């Protein structure tokens, strides 16, 4: 019992089994009509042999059942590897795809424990964003998947907040410009500005151009450890903090500090540390790049240092369906 | 819900979390009186701020609770982790030992079941045998390892066959000698031979020695691909041919042919394919070795191959307490 228990969650052979079916996209090929081993096979381009015996974990892990002899086909769960499924766990878990490879960091914790430093480096050559930087390929998967997290593409965050005497906002690191399309859609008297990377700059803009956005929210290319393009009402940081370790946040926080327009405020859109999940992206980000989930009280800290207060957390984001895990905090200057 | 499942079946983090505690020793060192975070940091050598958010995953997955505040200790599951515990988990789990790190060869798993062929060379430089070879800290605890898979010490599968015809068995690749140690004391009037690797042949001829054995059961460094050092009545292959693809099986095989005496068997010891954990040693086979479970059926096959045909298997050994997965195949002479 306790033996089978600290078994299951020692091992490794499984979470490699679910990621190796999800990069074969073996649910997707099993939807379209591939009823054999051999067609599922052909399809993925493997051995009939060596799938089978993955296909025999799948099936004791409870992701494929066997209907008719020979005949595999998911469960209600393996279903969620089909890759049109709205939470993307296919895209998730595929280790071409930026955040699957790089949770084979994990392989060397013991290192990021011992020093307090990312692995990612140390296996791929180069920084997490330097190698995004340098692989078109993961540079936009890892885009898509920021776009993934959660359901409301941005409602819930830009509906906790009011925009009534905010003329501008600046999405700094702003991805895709998701947030920024949705202050925009509701607020309507609002312009903004995301910044990003090189290429990423370049998929934000064909997403604002086909929301119909491009009037209302500019792009510009830059890095957000230099003097922000523009001043703003309203600077956004959405994910990005827990990116960074102490001194690389306070430096950004500095930037916007430097960028905001009298009685402008700063929001952070992140998960705060305090269920589900929590420890899985505080790991993540101690492995990829040296970044931490922060307490309340961390951010005390981390505000001051850039000459700013918190003002207020808007506690856990609600939704309809899946709730947000994260919040919102309201930082202006000390 | 079957969201939370695929993303726990999923998670490379959690299995990595409770291979770095093992390898930390943090069980042990919290129950040899560790009780603050500082005091474990300073045991395990790695940074306060890192091993608490370590901490805070093993909590999350109910290996350690918090007792008082700050102070961490195991559950009824981490205490499994406890270097003394009789299942021998911690060293299963131990990063620096042969089997966890092995283990890593699942990160490339995609690649074997494209091609049927181990990973491990392409990620320690040598195939599994050749790199425990150069490195005699792994061969010892592999072959440490090896004698703990179940609770008998041999005793259930030396017990599951008659050894009255039997004058002397060869034990080839067998280990440390713990099977050939079992025959000898439940059959007084057998002598025997254990044929292994070096490294392995001096802690085999030790533990021999410590058991009082080293009158009856010799000990001869060689390899069992080619022609066998004598002849014998049996000759056991314990959980040596899941290491090998069926023609390297069958070339061992031939090898035992050649070396019965009239009248002689072999006896395969190993778990046959056909629950729990058939899948994990199967795949584990397969990324470390390009081995693999059996069938009877496939058993037929190779024992033909060699010339043998399988007369009897001896279905799952029993124990009084946990249970051997493992059977006894019987072959002959076809
Ligand atoms: C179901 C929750 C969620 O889908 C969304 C959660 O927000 C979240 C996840 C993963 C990542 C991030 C997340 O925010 C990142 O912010 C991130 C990052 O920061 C910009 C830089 C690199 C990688 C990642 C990352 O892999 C997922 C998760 O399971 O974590 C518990
Ligand atoms: C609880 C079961 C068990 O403790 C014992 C089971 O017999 C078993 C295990 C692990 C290994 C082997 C096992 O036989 C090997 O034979 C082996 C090998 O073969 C000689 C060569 C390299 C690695 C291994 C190996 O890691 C464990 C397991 O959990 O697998 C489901
Ligand atoms: N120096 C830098 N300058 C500008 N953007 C950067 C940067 N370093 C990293 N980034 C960007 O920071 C982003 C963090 S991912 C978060 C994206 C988006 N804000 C969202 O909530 O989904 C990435 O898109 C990355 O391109
Ligand atoms: N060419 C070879 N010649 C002899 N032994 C070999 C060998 N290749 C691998 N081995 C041995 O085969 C063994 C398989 S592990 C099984 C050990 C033991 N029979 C038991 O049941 O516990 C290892 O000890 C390894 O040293």
């Amino acid at each position: 019992d306790a033996l089978r228990t600290l078994i299951r969650l020692g091992s490794l052979h499984t979470p490699m089994v679910v990621r190796t079916a999800a990069t074969l996209r073996l649910v997707d090929h099993i939807l379209a009509g591939a009823r054999t081993v051999k067609a599922l096979a052909a399809r993925t381009d493997t051995r009939p042999e060596a799938l089978l015996r993955l296909i025999r974990h799948l099936v004791a892990i409870g992701l494929l059942e066997e209907d008719a002899p020979g005949e595999f086909v998911p469960t209600e769960v393996g279903e969620l590897l089909a890759d049109d499924h709205p939470a993307a766990q296919r895209a998730w878990h595929d280790l071409t795809q930026a955040v699957a490879r790089a949770d084979i960091s994990f392989t060397r914790l013991p290192d990021a424990i011992r020093t307090g430093r990312p692995t990612y480096e140390s296996i791929y050559g180069k920084p997490f964003y330097e190698d995004l930087a340098g692989r078109p390929d993961l540079r936009a998967s890892f885009d898509s998947l920021m776009t993934t997290r959660e359901d409301t593409a941005f409602a819930a965050p830009a509906a906790a907040y009011d925009w009534t005497n905010v003329r501008h906002v600046l999405d700094v690191g702003g991805g895709k410009g998701g947030f920024a399309a949705a202050i925009a859609r509701r607020a309507p008297h609002v312009s903004a500005t995301v910044l990003e990377m090189a290429g990423t700059v370049d998929t934000a803009r064909s997403y604002l151009k086909d929301e119909g956005l491009s009037d209302r929210v500019d792009v510009v290319e830059g890095d957000f450890f230099e003097p922000l393009p523009r001043k703003a009402d309203a600077i956004i940081l959405s994910f990005v903090l827990l990116n960074w370790p102490d001194h690389d946040a306070v430096r950004i926080l500095t930037r916007c500090a430097e960028a905001l327009e009298p009685g402008g405020r700063i929001l952070i859109h992140e998960r705060a540390d305090v269920r589900f999940g929590s420890t899985l992206l505080d790991l993540r980000m101690l492995v990829f790049l040296g970044g931490a989930l922060r307490t309340r009280e961390k951010w005390d800290g981390l505000a001051a240092s850039a000459g700013l207060v918190v003002e207020e957390v808007r506690g856990p984001l609600v939704s309809p369906n899946v709730p947000l895990d994260s919040c919102l905090l309201v930082l202006a200057p000390a």
